[PDB]
């Protein structure tokens, strides 16, 4: 079991999922996926007071008020108070609703994170950044609200769908490419079956010193893929993927990365067949980034012209 | 203008409102009574990138999600974000419906509360709390968003109606009672319209030095009378106003008050007319309070039935 730090709370959990003892009534936030799959196992090991489940169905479209208000309208009907707390068992859409349910009911109560997908672990159950959707865009509506404790186990992933797992990856050679060179030289030689539990641990050191501009690498270019397509053709971490290449093509032109870094982290991705063919932040060297503004019209449009 | 300072956050503003400068886009909002009264006072001494209006209309049944979204709504349409500002123009219930907006719109923006009632002047203003009524209860669903700056007119305080005037006197005496024996003796000796000024300064002072039980004297069974009468003859200052009558029956019955103090907090409420017929926290002298949880029922029935 290992243990990171922050500043100066909390406690991140690596490894198996311990036995959680509670004084107070708490409310278990899963989806409808997961409550099938992973809801005995967290049932197994939590003790409290009075534990009540609800249920959102699964999805992005789903991360909206409607969804918020019932997570609320469940804790006012089992009536939990300013000592209760809300357990999320999901992704970043249920962590992200649970931690802005739990900052503004009873004007802030405590929650704890639990992560399934690949993504939620080195990326979303860290920060304390929650929000929802709205019609006039994504995670417009939200709080900064930290945590109790974060609960991260391997056994949530061996249920995830493989086009699931391998947009999770595409977010860690993300935050690699960026940040950690150490963690780049891992995912280029060591296979990440065989070191899964280093590449996570990597992953949320990097989160945990983070908590920021610089997590959007290959996101305005990723963004713009998701709405042209829209949201029927590509996961949110195969449009990064091939909006990292993008990036990368930018960087090349602007002088920033060099001919052999441009193929390094475009080798890494053909590694773990992140390549997809279609149809701001940009890296200053493995393991480091620089944030670029006033870049030419015809230079993006260069950019463009590879489509790729 | 005063400048009274809280601790390191913000600077309240006693007096007659100041040129505002601001370098961002502003979004004030307002009720139907105070926009047609005190709104252009405002817009002509502020001077911002751009400005535009939300009006809600007056009343507590608006103090819901259906005006919340309204004024997030509004501040999605002029394109806010997050250096914008959100200015609060009204009572406790516009004050409290702006800040829990501003807490939540992008993550947390600043605002500005400028308060127009004698209530919202002395208690609404400070502290920090903000917050919504649902279906299960009244203030369930908020936060703890502290404001930019305080901006305290005495001009907004004549159009007030006198019950509305007087309700708002009753926070004033249930701060000195429990806080300040001055303050006490300042309402006894003088008239309130040649000192407002300085019982208002005073009354800032007290919200900022214990910034919590204490403030809630006459609220347990304040809250009582609410609920028995469904929020309909009494106004919140009315029905504490009772309360802390109730409250004094019961330190009399102990000891912590004697006859003469008794009889002085009921001669004040009946200076400012707040005595109004039957059919936890209790002040231990004049300037104090003490704690009382461990009261027999007996005792607690004795103090219903009307006497003393
Ligand atoms: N700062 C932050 O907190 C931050 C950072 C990154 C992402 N996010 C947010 O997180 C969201 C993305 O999260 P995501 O990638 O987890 O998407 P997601 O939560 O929607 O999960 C993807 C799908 O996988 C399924 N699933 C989850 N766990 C499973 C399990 N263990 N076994 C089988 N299936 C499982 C879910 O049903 C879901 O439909 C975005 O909406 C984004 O806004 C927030
Ligand atoms: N901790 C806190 O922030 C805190 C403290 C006290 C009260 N509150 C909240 O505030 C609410 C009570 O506030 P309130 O007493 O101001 O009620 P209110 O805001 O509804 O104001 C009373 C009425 O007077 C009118 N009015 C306001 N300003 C006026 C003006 N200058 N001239 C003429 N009319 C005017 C309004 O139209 C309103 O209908 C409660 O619902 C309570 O939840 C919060
Ligand atoms: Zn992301
Ligand atoms: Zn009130």
């Amino acid at each position: 079991i290992l243990i990171p730090l922050k500043e100066k709370n909390y406690k991140v959990f690596l490894g198996e999922l311990p036995e959680i003892k509670l004084k107070q009534k708490a409310l278990i936030i899963s989806d409808s996926i997961v409550a099938g799959l992973h809801l005995p196992y967290l049932l197994e090991r939590l003790k409290a007071l009075e534990v009540r489940v609800c249920v959102i169905e699964s999805g992005e479209k789903y991360k909206n008020f409607h969804s918020l208000e019932r997570i609320l309208n469940n804790a006012f009907e089992m009536q939990l108070n300013r000592h209760s707390l809300m357990i999320a068992l999901g992704g970043g859409v249920i962590s992200d609703m649970v931690g802005f349910a739990s900052s503004i009911y009873f004007r802030g109560i405590d929650f704890i994170n639990i992560p399934t997908t690949l993504l939620a672990q080195v990326d979303a159950s860290v920060g304390g950044k929650t929000g929802i959707n709205t019609p006039y865009g994504k995670n417009l509506i939200g709080s900064f609200h930290q945590p109790k404790a974060v609960y991260m186990d391997l056994a949530f992933l061996k249920t995830l769908e493989k086009r699931e797992f391998q947009a999770g990856v595409a977010e860690i050679i993300k935050m690699a490419v960026c940040f950690d060179k150490n963690l780049v030289e891992r995912l280029e030689t060591k296979d990440l079956k065989d070191c899964l539990e280093e590449v996570i641990f990597q992953s949320v050191n990097i989160k945990a010193q983070v908590v920021r501009a610089g997590l959007n690498y290959g996101h305005t270019f990723g963004h713009a893929i998701e709405k042209e397509t829209d949201y029927e053709r590509f996961l949110h971490g195969e449009a990064i993927a091939i909006g990292m290449r993008m990036a990368n093509d930018l960087a090349l032109s602007l002088g920033m990365l060099t001919l052999k870094e441009y193929e390094r982290i475009e080798n890494l991705l053909k590694k773990f067949d992140l390549i997809f063919h279609y149809k701001f932040i940009l890296p200053k060297g493995v393991g480091a980034f620089e944030v670029a503004s006033h870049i030419p019209k015809e230079t993006i449009i260069k950019v463009l012209e590879k489509w790729h």
